[PDB]
């Protein structure tokens, strides 16, 4: 594999390890991966990080009662661009009624970009992904990893 | 002021805001600012960030009982280079005997570099600075700012 491909694999490994840990601990999380539609307008609403990705940094961002935990992390390739970002809220009727703002924000950004957003529920620990206006819930660890690899 | 001057002042303000937050909550912290002596060997022992400085990120790094909080943050060229870094423990017999390994690590790096290290005590929330092999204890906010500006 090329350096670009190896870097992508390392970033996938960092994301999945972080998400798997937050799911086990019921740590709510909202992580949007920019794709070909630029998300600068949303990145600029958060706290700039421009940080190398690591599982450790991803988890710490979302620890409850901390400055960075409310709002979305937006990643650009192999960097965490910003945290505590605003995303627009979807009004889609296909969002389970019991779900809160993180899931609605994820679907919302997925309606106006080609990004992939991962959500961890603080209520159940369930992991979901929003893409192209659809929310896919209750993902296994294997399914999430495959989704990211395909992305 | 010049761009460089404004950037230095912004970073000092971000540091002092984070230190004040951790002192109030008695969150142990260890933050070393690289100066003329290169610290790459110590940076390489931690988790790479190369992140923009913010008080928010500093606070979200230093969360008790997290891997990212286990060691020193090292700053270089107005960025957070890495977190959870190793620093050498001082063997000086002239450090206050009630202080533990955090303060000995700060003094230790200050014995072999021209860096400035800030320490927040998890026992008391007291703020200290290590430079040139000495520990300056029980600093006020004004005292810490003066040290950062002098540095
Ligand atoms: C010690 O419990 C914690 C608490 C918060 C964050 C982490 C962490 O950074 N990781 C967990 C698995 C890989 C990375 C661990
Ligand atoms: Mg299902």
């Amino acid at each position: 594999p090329t350096p670009v491909e190896e870097a992508q694999q390392k970033t996938i490994e960092a994301i999945t390890k972080a998400i798997n840990y937050m799911a086990k601990r019921r740590i709510g999380a909202l992580l949007t991966i920019e794709r070909d539609t630029g998300m600068g307008d949303y990145i600029e609403t958060g706290i700039p990080l421009n940080a190398k990705v690591s599982s450790e940094l991803l988890i710490n961002i979302f620890i409850p009662n901390t400055p960075l935990h409310d709002g979305a992390v937006i990643m650009k390739n192999n960097e965490i661009a910003a945290a505590a970002c605003y995303l627009p809220l979807s009004e889609s009727p296909f969002i389970s009624k019991e779900l809160g703002t993180r899931h609605r924000a994820a679907v919302g950004i997925s309606e106006v970009t080609d990004s992939l957003t991962i959500i961890v529920s603080e209520e159940t620990g369930g992991v979901s992904v929003a893409k192209n206006g659809d929310l896919h819930r209750e993902l296994t660890e294997e399914a999430l990893k495959e989704m990211l690899e395909a992305e």
